[PDB]
This record gives C-alpha cells, sequence and structure tokens, in this order.
C-alpha cells in the first residue's frame, strides 16, 4: 500500500505528479484517496465523476446512503467513506465554490482535513468546477497540510505551470 512513485518532491511533505488520480489510485493502492466533493456528494464531473465511474457507481450509492442519514456536508468539511476498489478509504472534502461566491478562505478549512491522515492521494481542491486558481489551491495545500500529500494533476500543461510558478514564488 501507498507505493507512490515518480513524484516531484515540492516540500518535506508535499509531492506532485502529472497523473490521473484514478490511474494513480489503481497503481498506488493508497490508504486514503481524496475526492473533490460538493456538500451533497453528487459525483458529477471532475475528480468526483472519475472516481465514482471507476467504482462502477458504488461510490454514488454509498454517498446517497450517507446523505440520507447524515444530511449534507458543510463547505470546508469532510467525511470518510469507503475507498471501494481504489483505496482503503475515500476522504470526501468540500472546497469552496468560488464561482458562487463561497468564501475562498474555506479552502484552508478544506485542506485542514488532510491533517487527520498520515498520507493521502489528493487532487487540487476547488481548482476545477469550483473556479479557484490552481496555483492558489496548491499554495494553500503547501501552507496548510503537514501530513504527506501526493498530488495528482492530470493535465500536463497545468502541471508544468504549477511547478514553474511554485518555484518562482518559493523564491
Ligand atoms: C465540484 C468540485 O469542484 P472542484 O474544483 O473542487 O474539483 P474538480 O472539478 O474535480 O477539479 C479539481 C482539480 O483536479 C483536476 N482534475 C480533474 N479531473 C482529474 C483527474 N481525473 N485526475 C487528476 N486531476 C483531475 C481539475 O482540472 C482541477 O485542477
Amino acid at each position: 500500500v501507498n507505493s507512490f512513485s515518480g513524484y516531484l518532491k515540492l516540500t518535506d511533505n508535499v509531492y506532485i505528479k502529472n497523473a490521473d488520480i484514478v490511474e494513480e489510485a489503481k497503481k498506488v493502492k493508497p490508504t486514503v484517496v481524496v475526492n473533490a466533493a460538493n456538500v451533497y456528494l453528487k459525483h458529477g464531473g471532475g475528480v468526483a465523476g472519475a472516481l465514482n465511474k471507476a467504482t462502477n457507481n458504488a461510490m454514488q450509492v454509498e454517498s446517497d446512503d450517507y446523505i440520507a442519514t447524515n444530511g449534507p456536508l458543510k463547505v470546508g468539511g469532510s467525511c470518510v467513506l469507503s475507498g471501494h476498489n481504489l483505496a482503503k478509504h475515500c476522504l470526501h472534502v468540500v472546497g469552496p465554490n468560488v464561482n458562487k461566491g463561497e468564501d475562498i478562505q474555506l479552502l484552508k478549512s478544506a485542506y485542514e482535513n488532510f491533517n487527520q491522515h498520515e498520507v493521502l492521494l489528493a487532487p487540487l481542491l476547488s481548482a476545477g468546477i469550483f473556479g479557484a486558481d490552481p496555483i492558489h489551491s496548491l499554495r494553500v495545500c503547501v501552507d496548510t497540510v503537514r501530513t504527506n500529500v501526493y498530488l495528482a494533476v492530470f493535465d500536463k500543461n497545468l502541471y508544468d505551470k504549477l511547478v514553474s510558478s511554485f518555484l518562482e514564488m518559493k523564491s
């Protein structure tokens, strides 16, 4: 388990790889894969849709059952459900939807949930459908997370941009 390979070490606890999070999860077998979730755990597109699709929709059914007895998550909040065939556990974390004016400071709260887990395979929270700048999401991850986070960025051009601007800013 947690056999991560081919990552660029950004800090003592943050790693980044140009990879699709589903394919990484199948290779690595992480204890925790992170979902970029929304408060009702409707796994439509992006990471959530890809993770759910790779579980043959088991993640959505599990999530419906969770919501039915617990109600929606809060923005910046999280829950631990099954990792299905992809991981031991999936940490569903709700970043703020910046497009709808949700407070971008909640991205800090979202990444704080990573600190409850020794090691995680994760995407850049809020950087896709939710409209936060990916460079900002990476910065918040680096400053907030103290546990071992392995970031999967599937798009090569975004990966190159993220690494370049991480170096520039780091000084
Ligand atoms: C409703 C929640 O909205 P939120 O913005 O929080 O999450 P998202 O829309 O899933 O995007 C989060 C970030 O992961 C990237 N991304 C998308 N698919 C994959 C994938 N298969 N593997 C690795 N990275 C991926 C996406 O391009 C964006 O950089």
